[PDB]
């Protein structure tokens, strides 16, 4: 309603009714993190690269805020590809179609976005601090883009006895404008709970007035209350420098035999992917499905009639008719998103309290085992609240649907709580 507006002016920047990566015909799926816009068939294998490279939402089919969409409104795919691209030719270009060899389209979007071939070359450590008071969000793009590393902290001007990290930097001399850039900064190498006199980013928002900052720092789930060399907290300096309007979000920031299974789970959780390479043995690709699946896995003399549901934001109140006549349930869970978990942890206590829904076996699959920072399956349990869950049959269970570890295992977990 005051989304539909901003998704209209999304859709309408430079570029970007053409695909980002194979150019097709006006392209509904938002790459977040990066402000650009894929065909669902490019969109897949950003799906696939992960939450760490890239982060999907579809504008048809999510639900999305104000706040997500502030990248995609500074960005878009023109603007984007000028950098990313840059060094890409007119004829034979490795770059696709609308409907192109999948192969094709995979090889070369692992290419652009992990390996970042195409991207306008270059070394550099001041020419980005220049960049960030400059608000010039394209050039910390081709930084990024070469390999910096925003992790690690640059040198600034005279008298340079401290030494400050390119983050905590962007906040310090940021307004209305520069917000896109902090953005991109947390959600791209951005090593938000960093340190270096020992002050979070999240101190320095409260010192410098810094009320949108803070606003995108939670947003990225922050770590309050850390202490620094004075042993001072987030809300500590809010009071010592006395900027009234951040503290109001500080003191928020607190509060024979067969069986029917159900699959669900949050959007490129992988639970197409787990489906199918139990049903074919082979590992296959996938584009976001759009409606459901079903496919009988007959593992060990026992016959599964899965019903793979896809979980947009707006295709998951349908998951309530799946519900009559379930046995048992797989909560697929994505490992690598740890943005993402209280969401998974309210759709799960959403689904196994439906009364409809009581006699239901739970298995939690902890899929993406093999992502870089995975989060562990004991991990899971805790942050999914299955702590005080008695009374119910829970059994989370790592895996790796790539690969097929963890899957069988799974099964027969099913299999044997099946009693
Ligand atoms: N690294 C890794 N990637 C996975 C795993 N499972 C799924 N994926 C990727 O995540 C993407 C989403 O999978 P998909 O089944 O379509 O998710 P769905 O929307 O829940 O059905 C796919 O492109 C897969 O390549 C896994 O265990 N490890
Ligand atoms: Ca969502
Ligand atoms: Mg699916
Ligand atoms: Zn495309």
């Amino acid at each position: 309603d005051l989304t539909k507006l901003l998704i209209a002016e999304v859709k309408s920047r430079p570029g970007n009714s053409q695909c980002c990566d194979c150019g097709a015909a006006d392209p509904t799926w938002l790459s977040t993190n990066l402000g650009v816009l894929t065909c669902i068939q490019c969109s897949g294998v950003h799906r696939e690269l992960g939450v760490r490279f890239s982060r999907m939402q579809s504008l048809t089919l999510d639900l999305l805020g104000p706040s997500e969409l502030l990248l995609a409104l500074n960005m878009g795919n023109t603007s984007f590809n000028e950098v990313m691209e840059a060094q890409l030719p007119s004829h034979g270009g490795p770059k696709p179609s609308a409907e192109s060899d999948m192969g094709t389209r995979r090889d070369y979007i692992m290419a652009k976005y992990v390996e970042h071939r195409f991207a306008r070359r270059c070394t550099e450590p001041q020419r980005l601090w220049t960049a960030i008071c400059n608000r010039d969000l394209l050039s910390v793009l081709e930084a990024f883009a070469n390999g910096q590393d925003f992790g690690q902290p640059l040198p600034g001007p005279d008298a340079q006895a401290p030494e400050e990290l390119v983050l905590h930097l962007a906040v310090k001399v940021a307004n209305q404008a520069s917000l896109p850039l902090v953005d991109f900064i947390i959600q791209n190498g951005g090593h938000l709970d960093a340190k270096a006199d020992g002050n979070t980013a999240l101190h320095y928002a409260a010192l410098y007035n810094q009320p949108d900052c803070l606003k995108l720092l939670l947003k990225g789930r922050a770590l309050v209350g850390t202490v620094n060399e004075a042993g001072e907290t987030a809300l500590d300096i809010a009071r010592k420098k006395h900027h009234k309007e951040c503290e109001e979000l500080l003191e928020q920031a607190q509060a024979n035999k067969e069986m029917r299974i159900l699959m669900l789970g949050l959007d490129a959780a992988g639970k197409t992917t787990i489906l199918y390479k139990l049903k074919l043995g082979q590992s296959v690709t996938t584009i976001p499905t759009v409606g459901f699946n079903v496919e009988t896995v007959t593992y060990k003399n026992v016959k599964f009639n899965v019903w793979d549901v896809g979980g947009q934001d707006k295709i998951r109140p349908l998951w309530r008719h799946y519900y009559t006549g379930t046995q048992g349930l797989i909560f697929v869970v994505d490992c690598a998103d740890r943005d993402r978990i209280d969401e998974a942890r309210q759709e799960l206590h959403r689904i196994i309290n439906d009364r409809e829904m009581r006699d239901a076996i739970i298995l939690i699959f902890a899929n993406k085992q093999d992502l870089p920072d995975a989060m562990k399956p004991h991990e899971i349990q805790e942050k999914l609240g299955l702590t005080r869950i008695r009374d119910r049959n829970w059994y989370v269970q790592p895996s790796c649907a790539t690969s097929g570890d963890g899957l069988y295992e799974g099964l027969t977990w099913l299999t044997s709580n099946y009693k």
